[PDB]
């Protein structure tokens, strides 16, 4: 015994745990709903060029548009004469940042793939549209459109449609083998992996690191110092002090979990958690990570926060060689 | 010899003549956007509200601002009027609303009217929003400030829904036009001092250390907290080396409060406390140094961004003089 | 499985029965008190105060209190009153005082009497100290705790001041000693019903997250902040090793709010935010739990020891039922 | 070049002149309060403690003080004297009591008397309060300071105690009145320095980083910390405009140890940490640089208000020379 | 809330590593290793001079040949054999203020303060290691082949050999002598109870180094105890070596030196202390070999506690 | 006016010489060093590594240096060179090490030799201590400060290991030694610095808020946080009363990269953020300022020591020009 007092769970805990989020009775169709409608906006896909130039990769701006009516942009990056259909992957970045700098992913593609890393919404990047809203809160970008007559307004759903759509398009490109590609990502860009991962289970791979957008209620109910999710309470002293909506609110938020569209992804998954984070805490990564439709596996950091965690990127690259 | 400040010297203040650009056009600026308001009919609505007191009529006044949305304030008035009287416009604090119907009562027993307007996104009932062509979630305040002209600027919405809530409420035909206040603390006393400038009729003016002035300086201060640090938020989003430093600071300059201070005719009563880093004393006296009308102000030396004992009665106490 | 808090689970807070000893004479401690108050004429003073206003008659309510302290409260009252009407006690936040006159005259618009006290030693006009045998620094909540016996606690003359002052303005000619409310904030919380316990004729309380309640839950907390570490201070500084923990909880039973709560017989709305770490929801609970008349409470989950919204309006709307 | 320092630069410590005013009858404040203090008879009562050591006799040493109140010390003899010898007297740090017995047996076993004041109402044995006619809870330091005349400053008890206890110490048959030393940290070296003014005989003080200097200098600067924070929380409570302030900080110069320094004739070995926020460098510096004894600092630049490696040494080898 | 564990189960509290199968046999060769070592003491004058005592620097060779100091403090003229009193202080200080036990000397104390190895006194020589990692000083030997190389081996050691130094001087009895100290001052005071337990009586307090698994597993955000934490963030972050490590330190853990200790043991502990935790000082605490007690400050931490200076007086003058 | 700065205001960044003192025997310390390094001989051993990819062959790198220890670097060479080609050198921050391998694969498919050196004791692979005479474990960056001569610093081994390593890696069959490049953040920044002044034929030099400059200035400054405290730490252990102040800054500056900057012809691009704590800007202008090549800066106003998002992207443009 005398297991001491964490404000997470016991490890134990972590494997079985079920999550605390509600999933809505209607989760299946309002996802059908949200692809159908991707489906019937015609991507537009523009590919144009950009600045950054070296011998190693034809580097490109990729343009289309979402739902919503808005233009997304992701970074592109395609081997110098490719002669074989071969691998791609998706990247995914972290809250309120960007694509990064184009010479940090020149090493896939020198063994080959195409990579794209998509700029989320409103974001430090090149996307720059915003979708509208009946009832705009200021208090938080993760609730937005919460307060709309249907649910089909919410941001953090537009978002998960960008990634199904990037998915789509770099899948059909006539270089990129279709059953070849991979998606991977840091905390926002995690949980994005995963929902990418769903949308188009065609993913082969997927490796999160310390996933955002898991388990909404669980994170509201441990009381974070600091970080993104406290947008949640945020939202709350703003436009319902006394929680009267309180259940509306995350049965609302259960269609854009990640927990509950986890069981649509067939990707291996290889899912890194470090186990002193306070930002992502361990339990709304399992609540996902045990949902999982697919083969997966996981790698511990016990001492370690929101933060580089030395060998992971090498853990990856080995990971994302098998492609 | 003088001792070390966060801030400015007390001498220094009453001279201090701010550190934010003022654009060569901006009266027209202003001009523009007060004419643009004039063009949106203000198509006003008003509604009965759920609170209810022997002492007010109680309402919901909703109005259109420019870029085609709905806003909304509560009304207050007494319930039988007969004389036309004073009125008085009140403006919350960021991300707050208007506040509960009770703690204005005591105006509408004296026989005003009030009006108290709720910020577009913030915590009350205006939830419409200007789109804009280029969206960051970095900042509220800087929100608009990358389109191709300054007229999208989100503040600029704001500032021309105090002056359109103004103008409907000195329209009415029971508050005389000429005995009209407006008052608030931190961002209701930046609104408070932009709304005396855009509607200069307005009477008496009381912002208790008003925001949204002088944006240049607030960013060189460096300020650990508070809501200035959306410009450092921003810019660490989408210009991290500064190379649009000079762009974005001459946008800023026309949603800076301190150059619509000359447009002021109003008396001005201000307060502020000198321990406050959330809006830096320098920063709310780059304003109240350009004010245009009659002035005075009412410091607190050890009191930072809180309640300041007395000021409710030195402004109520003010404002019985309308 | 419930989850991790700092405080107690709400479904644990409704059964929390407290953990500081109620006394074996605690009604023979009480009562001793309110014949000690009795034998102390009141010497009721009142004099016209300085600020003015047509919606008020404003004066300074003095009287005498147990120890032989003169006591100072605010007084507000309608100026042309015909029958006996309502009226309002009011207690205010530690250290603080009775604050501004104007914030309380949309209770004299609906026709009552406002009296407000000023706490002794603290921010207003009551500076009558009464002497203790054993003087500690350390902390004012504990002043009086190491004397012969218990009759010289300092909380103890506080709660007294609040039964004289109820018994004065239930004494006033104009006042309907059926329609009076107190209400009060953190120690106005606590002081508004240690008042309804000791004046059981009051009819409404409102107290928001009261203080002084379950003094050794408190420090068994151990919590950062907040006037509560006074008890650790004392501590610190008179026990060190704990040797006389016992008879120190024992003696602050008299003086806690919980064990005088089975008196009142007021309806209480009582206001809770889950978030407090200045007054712990288990501490509030355990004074609601032992409430001898009717109740209901208002839940902030996520709100700590600040401004609520709403609140205002609500015991606003609560106190219109006089 | 000068770094930037939260204090002053070391180059103006040495002429620092103080910023806190000096009354023009300060000299007649302190002959009146000796004056005072000689009117109470001390009625001294020495019985034995329970701390037995064949080292010393210790003894608790009781008197009366101004006020009518009764103040304690730790007395330690040597145990075979057998001719008059030095001693040393000890002051404590602020809130705290005179320590441990076995703390100072190496003075004893030197052949000293050891005297330790507990001041009044802090952790050690003295507990009587004297009466001021405005009380406020805010701050011990500035207790009195509100009344008709400025003689019952709490800060002039406790000077006026350590001129007691040193006067009760010189007249004993077997200290030689000509070898008497005082010492102590933070509060105990204000103490000191007060003490060997008031009783100038004394031959020797060693006081470290001393508190109770150059009031408004510390208030002027941003003290995140420490006691001197106790004049803004009074200014919050009681003058929250500073409509008081010239004669809050005038009163304060009777009590400041700085306008004490000229009456000193001891030697003094003053120790400085240079980090120190507690007791800022400047505020110490404005005594020391008034001091009328031959004098000389030892100084730790990387310290705070904590521990200093080899002073305790450095003072032993300084009261060896008794 | 309840940061540590609650005091009901602190007197029956086991510890969170056991003891190592060949925990007598790895000291019997570290006391070996010592005696092999010759002491080579010699004494010089300190600049420090009062009536009161003699004071000198005392020198003499630990394990890995270097050169460790310790204060000594000895009565001007004693005529019979009298007690002695060894005292240890606090982690990267140094033995402190001559002046600080001068009371001591005058019962008649002999008194000697040991400097630990690197820290701020002037015990500066280092012993080396196979493999040397800076993110820890504690952990400083534990990735070498075998486990003799433990830095914290040779600080035991050294106060083992003072004791021995200080019971062999010609005016102290060997029977009368004490040891006290601080924090690290309060496990090294154990420590040398253990390795020499002919020393009488014992008061550290709230010590240090004990039950390292536990203060690792309690996540505390502050104090020397995150060093393990720093250690495997740099050299295991995976923990692919972490029974090895907590086993290894179980060898310098001074709870499983406790058995051996025959001192009457009086331990003062803090209750709110958050850098050495009451359940590791228990840990000790429960498995001393001696006559024991302890002095309980429920509101103080990691501080000085008022009163308890004149507790461990009142106790040494029964030496 | 009066822009407040934590450091210096930027327009004296570019003048500043630096506070910390140059040995008069700086020459001679420097070309003795290379000169011991030159006597052991380097016996260099190249394995291979566990990590495999297609894109480059991965090596573990020891060789022997000062001290008679053994250094590690990893070597990442491209498969099958057919003619000499460009090499880069990369240091890590303090207390790290080299990384992971897959982070450097994009130079090797460039065609270059990457070479990461991982510091003696730090997280990495050289775990191969040299002794000193005198052992505090205070201050890893003052360790041998305290010695007979200044030979024994501990930092003086590690800038000479970066000279051995280039030294290796220029010597290489397949590498050009006119082409060849450093980079590295923090400690690798003043790394970068030592190896290019060590070995002035490389050719360019990227170094990111680079540490190890102005030790003097650094310890002058606030800093709460960070490495250079160091300093501090040192003193408050073994100089309390900073007795030694000059000798100690004096040694430091053999090892203060400022000091060899003179040496460095690489072109040099330096990437500095204003609000660096850790770093302060002053400190890496005095290196800057003193460079002996060609140079560039490129700022970052609002971030602190963090990513800057753009540098690779700029640093990897900069040296495809290798
Ligand atoms: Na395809
Ligand atoms: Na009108
Ligand atoms: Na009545
Ligand atoms: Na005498
Ligand atoms: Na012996
Ligand atoms: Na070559």
């Amino acid at each position: 015994h005398h297991v001491p007092l964490t404000f997470d769970l016991p490890f134990e805990e972590l494997l079985t745990y079920p999550g605390r989020t509600p999933r809505p009775a209607d989760h299946d169709e309002y996802w059908d709903r949200g692809l159908a409608d991707l489906a019937a906006v015609p991507a537009d896909v523009v590919i144009e060029p950009a600045e950054f130039t070296t011998p190693l990769a034809r580097c490109s701006h990729l343009w289309f548009t979402g739902t919503g009516g808005v233009r997304v942009h992701a970074k592109l990056l395609r081997p110098v004469a490719p002669v074989e259909p071969h691998p791609a992957l998706l990247q995914f970045h972290g809250y309120t940042g960007n694509s990064g700098d184009w010479s940090s992913r020149l090493h896939y593609v020198a063994l080959g793939y195409t990579v794209a890393a998509l700029d989320c919404r409103g974001q430090a990047g090149l996307s720059v549209g915003e979708a509208p809203v009946e009832n705009w809160s200021m208090a938080s970008y993760l609730l937005r459109g919460i307060d709309d007559d249907a649910a089909d307004n919410l941001a953090l759903r537009h978002l998960f449609l960008d990634t199904a759509r990037l998915a789509q398009i770099v899948l059909a490109m006539d270089d990129v083998d279709p059953d070849r590609v991979a998606a991977t990502g840091y905390s926002q860009g995690g949980g994005l992996t995963l929902a990418c991962a769903a949308l188009e289970p065609r993913i082969r791979l997927a490796a999160p690191v310390y996933p955002f957008l898991c388990d909404f209620r669980r994170a509201w109910e441990m009381d974070l110092e600091k970080g993104p999710y406290n947008e949640i309470t945020t939202y709350f002293r703003a436009r319902d002090p006394r929680h009267l909506r309180e259940e509306e609110i995350f049965s609302r938020l259960g269609y854009v979990d990640v927990q509950h569209l986890a069981p649509r992804v067939r990707a291996e998954v290889l899912m890194t958690v470090s186990l002193a984070d306070k930002i992502c805490p361990p339990s709304t990564q399992f609540a996902a990570y045990n949902k999982l439709g697919g083969p997966k596996d996981y790698r511990l950091y016990p001492d370690f926060a929101h933060e580089t965690l030395p060998g992971t990127d090498d853990a990856i690259f080995t990971f994302l060689q098998g492609l």
